[PDB]
């Protein structure tokens, strides 16, 4: 409770550059609170993550998601898991920030774009090189 | 009245499979999907917001949610997330022959009962639906 609890959702399926962005976002998020992710759950479970391993990852991640004060998601790469975390987050009435790169050529899911209300659920477009500045802008106004 | 079924889905194999699944689900109930919401649009600003609110209403009304989860999709995941919170019975369908490893968050959502994740090969999808729904 000392610090805001932040939960981050993102995909790394696109390779090294996706991993670097993932780490860049999580690193800047730490400025503004404690950060938990599905990667942290999978890292802690190690070998047990195995038969039934995905169930333990899911239960641990959902437990952290439910406790979060803000849920941040990078929604550029299509991802069932990121969509699912967002859907659970909405039903937990979490404040949500989604980050999208229009550079990707992609059209953001209508279901995700359609969930934004401008305040409690927001979708921010960004380019390579400004995600740290935008995260600052978001959290320096709404810790 | 009839059981209300909500189908979540996203390539030739993919389109024909979507069509096959929706067709077979009609044997058990009426079927609504996100594409039916989008087709409601002819025009636009606020258009995605309308799709979202319409799909959410149909999802909340559904007796069973069925999702094809072979292709990565933020929408299908979002729908599943909302359906879990709506305490809905959920059936996900995954094709291992895709070469992909299903998302841990989806595979791990399964509890064997109200949330089930079934691997399948394309030729047997109608038979699996028959098994679930009869
Ligand atoms: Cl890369
Ligand atoms: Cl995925
Ligand atoms: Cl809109
Ligand atoms: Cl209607
Ligand atoms: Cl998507
Ligand atoms: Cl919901
Ligand atoms: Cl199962
Ligand atoms: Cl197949």
């Amino acid at each position: 409770g000392m610090r805001p609890a932040l939960y981050f959702c993102g995909s790394i399926r696109g390779g090294r550059e996706d991993r670097t962005l993932y780490e860049r976002i999580v690193s800047r998020l730490r400025r503004f609170g404690t950060v938990l992710t599905e990667h942290v759950a999978a890292a802690e479970l190690g070998a047990r993550g195995a038969a039934g391993g995905d169930r333990l990852i899911h239960e641990q991640a959902l437990e952290w998601l439910q406790q979060a004060d803000v849920v941040v998601a990078e929604v550029t790469q299509p991802s069932l898991g990121v969509g699912y975390e967002l859907g659970r987050a909405v039903a937990f009435n979490k404040r949500i920030l989604c980050l999208f790169r229009p550079q990707s050529g992609r059209v953001l899911s209508a279901m995700i774009r359609g969930a934004a209300d401008g305040s409690r659920f927001q979708v921010w477009d960004y380019e390579e090189g400004e995600v740290e500045a935008l995260l600052d802008r978001y959290f320096e106004a709404d810790p």
